[PDB]
Order: C-alpha cells, then structure tokens, then sequence
C-alpha cells in the first residue's frame, strides 16, 4: 500500500493537542482505522489518518 496515511487537511491544531481527537475524527469523518498527530519537517502539528492499521 502507498496509500495508508493521509493528512486531515484543516484539522484544527489545538483539537490535534488533546487526548482522542484526531483518531476518533479520522474514524469518525473519515471512515479510517486510526488517527494521531505528529510534527511535519516545518515543525507544525497536523492530524494523519490511517487507512490501514488501527
Ligand atoms: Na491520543
């Protein structure tokens, strides 16, 4: 797979700071297995939603 990660475009940064958020949104919105927030190579936080693991 090439595909199992992918940006939430727009999520907010504060909700990618606290417990739960970007996962449950990325199963929620998105029908994905999981979710979590990391850094990119520009030092800022964005939620990554997983496709293929949980
Ligand atoms: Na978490």
């Amino acid at each position: 797979q090439d595909k199992c990660k992918k940006v939430y475009e727009n999520y907010p940064v504060s909700k990618c700071q606290l417990a739960n958020q970007c996962n449950y949104d990325c199963k929620l919105d998105k029908h994905a297995r999981s979710g979590e927030c990391f850094y990119d190579e520009k030092r800022n936080l964005q939620c990554i939603c997983d496709y293929c693991e949980y």
